[PDB]
Formats: structure tokens, C-alpha cells, sequence
């Protein structure tokens, strides 16, 4: 199934923050209007912020998260939560080697802000 | 029910991240086995980051995070979620107001790291 | 906060099932834009499904759960998973005692159908 | 990401329960201890339950669903979500044509019972 794919309500601002676990450097591109809006990059085995940044989900809401070590592609897993009815995360994580922990690039997408 | 109390594995690094989402000043404190091993205190209606640390779940693996504005406890809402079954969110969020917006401080816990 | 409240998307099919893990027979409302839609109810110990049927959201899309016990109201927890974009779950549980196992009656929502 | 398995505390009952959302007969095996423990088999456009039994989830913890129509695999979509660190749900979706409802067969896994 399709991972990394999110629609958030139409012209809404949310956060987007990205950790990373691994040896390679980690590059997060997130794209809204299905244009780069935010790129993050950065080597950490500490959970390090590689990036954090507002932006707004635009005319169609649709908001894609991708992952890549040096150009190779991560395999991305996902999902949404709601709390209270109100509250939304959408949550990603990445495999860029073989052991399958999935916390290579980790990348969290909140609203609603403010 | 009881919100913002998490059992982690137990003697694992997790990293614990605050975002702030107010017109007031945020304090949250995460406590491991009953213990404040790290709080967070900023003010942001941007959803800056107001503090990330890496902590280790301990003997107990019992994690939990308390939200205060003014020494006033904020009333919580969380969940864990995991996917692929290795990658783990603990989720909270808090209000310190009447919009219900739950934004107020927002805490993102993930493991594992590495 | 409110628990056992969710919007779903307006006039669309959800499914709604209810399953007992109690001494106690369970009592779940199921109401759309705050008027009983279904009622189930039964007592087991081991996950009987006491009720499922398929409902509509109708207009407001507002789907809430209640909980009674001993003619008293059931505490609840909820929140609400999406998978791969598409797939929503609400879910619930409840506590009717003093253990907090939360399993009393839980009660699962999902859309789309068909 | 491999979707549809899910580690559960040892020699635990959990409950499972299917429902089917598609044209085509479906066909859902459940696995613990790497061996099918239960299959359900049914059609239904309307959510129908299509089995619902409790197993135990042996030394490993290990349980594995799997769905098919016809002999053919279908893609699955699966999380884990704890809410107030004691109830347990494991949610599979599954897609066996085209329209990527990942609705035609639906299995939730929950834990504890009692
Ligand atoms: C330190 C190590 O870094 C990466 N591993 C590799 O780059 C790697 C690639 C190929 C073969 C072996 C390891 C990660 O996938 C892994 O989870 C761990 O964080
Ligand atoms: C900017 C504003 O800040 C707080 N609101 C208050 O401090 C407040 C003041 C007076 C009355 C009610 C609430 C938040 O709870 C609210 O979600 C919003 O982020
Ligand atoms: C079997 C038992 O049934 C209820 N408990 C009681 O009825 C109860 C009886 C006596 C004292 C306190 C609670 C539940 O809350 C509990 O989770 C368990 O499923
Ligand atoms: C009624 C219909 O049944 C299946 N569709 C098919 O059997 C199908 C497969 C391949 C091509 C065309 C149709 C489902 O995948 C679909 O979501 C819908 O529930
Ligand atoms: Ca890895
Ligand atoms: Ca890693
Ligand atoms: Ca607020
Ligand atoms: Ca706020
Ligand atoms: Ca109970
Ligand atoms: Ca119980
Ligand atoms: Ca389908
Ligand atoms: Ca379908």
C-alpha cells in the first residue's frame, strides 16, 4: 500500500519534524501541491531534529513525505492518529538498511497549530 | 482514564520532544519510574520546539509526562501507536484554555533510537 | 477530554460492532447527530461480538458511544486510526470497575464499507 | 514494510474478528507459532462478520494474518494502537483489486480480554 500520503483538511497550517537513527546521512523531502516545500538533511544515532517547519496543506491538503539515504529511497511506513477528535498526527517512518527498525529517518506531522 | 502514562521496554533510550502551541508559557515535565528526569518550558503559537531529549526507560520502563501553565495542570489526551511492528510513537497532547484545541504543548515520544 | 466522539465524513455507511469482556452486561449506545441509532448489549468474558450493524453518518457526520453498566455510565477511552490514507477505525473502550483493563466493552467503528 | 504481523505478550488470549467489504469470497488465516490457528472464509458488501474467534498467542507472541481471494494474496495495511497503556488493537486492512479501499477484508485483533 501507498505510505507517506497524507490529506490534511484544505489550506491548513501544520508542523512537520524530522529524527534521524542511523549511519547514513538522512535527506526528508516534503512536498505540498505536489512541489518540494521543506528538505531536511542530517547523520544522527541520537534521535537528532534534523528539521522542523510550518507549512500549509494548499487547495488539495495533499501532503507527501520522502525519504532517501544519498539518492536511494527509503521504504516508508505510516499512519494517522486523531485524539479527541481533534488532535492529528500523521506519522512516518523509513528502512534505509536490513535490520528493519523503520526509525532511520522518523518524520511527525501535526495540526492543527496555533 | 489516565493520560500521558506509557510503559516502554524496560533500560531503552527513547527521545522525548515538546512543541508549544499557546499564548501561554508551557511546562512539561517527563517523569521515568516516578522520578521528573527532564522537563521543557517555552513559549511558541508557532509550534516551535520547546525542548527534546534522549532518556532511558529504566528498570520499570513506566514513562510519563505531566503538562503546567502557571502551575496549573493541563488536562491531557494520548495514545501509542506502532508500526510495522517495531516503530513506536507515545502521543500527547494538552489544554490549557477553553478551545479544546488540545495543541496547547504537544509531546512526541518515538523508540527505538539507533 | 470528550471521549468517544468522532466526525465522520457526512451521509456515509459506517459499521459499528461492540464486544463484552465483563461480569457485568454491557449497555452501548450508539448515537448520530445525538439521537440513539443502535443498541447493543450482552455479558461475556471472553470478547462475545453482543452487537454489529451498519449505520449512516447523515448529515453532521457526529457518531458518539456511550456506556452504561449497573444503569451507571462506563468511563471511556477513544481515538481514531487511518491506514494507508483510506481505511478509518474509531475505537473504544470502556471501564465499568476498578481494575482499568478498559476492555469492559470495546467498540470498533469502521469506514469505508462496500 | 511487512504489514499484517504483530508481536503480542506471550500465552495471551486475544480476540479476532473479520469483516468482508468486496465482491470476491475472502479468505482470512490467522497464524501463531508460524502455524495457521484459525481461518475464516465468507462474502459480504456490507461489513458482514466473516469470523470471530480467540486464540492464544503461544511462547513467541508471534501472530500473522494473512488474507487471499481465490488463491491470490491481497496487499495488507496494518498498525498497532494502545489506549491509556492497557487496551490493545491490531488493525488489518486488505486490498484484493484496483480501487485501494483496503476495506474487503478487515480483521481486528484486541487484547486483553476478560
Ligand atoms: C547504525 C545503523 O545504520 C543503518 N544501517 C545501515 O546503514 C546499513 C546498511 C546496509 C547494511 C548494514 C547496515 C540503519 O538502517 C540501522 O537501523 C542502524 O541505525
Ligand atoms: C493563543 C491561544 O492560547 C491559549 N488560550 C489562552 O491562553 C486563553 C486565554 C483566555 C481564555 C481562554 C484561553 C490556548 O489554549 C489556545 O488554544 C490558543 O493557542
Ligand atoms: C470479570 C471482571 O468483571 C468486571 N469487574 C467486576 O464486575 C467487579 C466485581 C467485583 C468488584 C469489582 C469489580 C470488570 O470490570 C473486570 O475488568 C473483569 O472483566
Ligand atoms: C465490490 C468491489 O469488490 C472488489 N472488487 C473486485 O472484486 C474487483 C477486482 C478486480 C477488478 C474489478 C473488481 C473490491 O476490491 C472493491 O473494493 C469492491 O468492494
Ligand atoms: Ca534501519
Ligand atoms: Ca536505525
Ligand atoms: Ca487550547
Ligand atoms: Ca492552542
Ligand atoms: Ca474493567
Ligand atoms: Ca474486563
Ligand atoms: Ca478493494
Ligand atoms: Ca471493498
Amino acid at each position: 500500500a501507498t505510505q507517506g500520503v497524507f490529506t490534511l483538511p484544505a489550506n491548513t497550517r501544520f508542523g512537520v519534524t524530522a529524527f534521524a537513527n542511523s549511519s547514513g546521512t538522512q535527506t526528508v523531502n516534503v512536498l505540498v501541491n505536489n512541489e518540494t516545500a521543506a528538505t531536511f538533511s542530517g547523520q544522527s544515532t541520537n534521535n537528532a531534529v534534523i528539521g522542523t517547519q510550518v507549512l500549509n496543506s494548499g487547495s488539495s491538503g495533499k501532503v507527501q513525505v520522502q525519504v532517501s539515504v544519498n539518492g536511494r529511497p527509503s521504504d516508508l511506513v505510516s499512519a494517522q492518529v486523531i485524539l479527541t477528535n481533534e488532535l492529528n498526527f500523521a506519522l512516518v517512518g523509513s528502512e534505509d538498511g536490513t535490520d528493519n527498525d523503520y526509525n532511520d529517518a522518523v518524520v511527525v506531522i501535526n495540526w492543527p497549530l496555533g
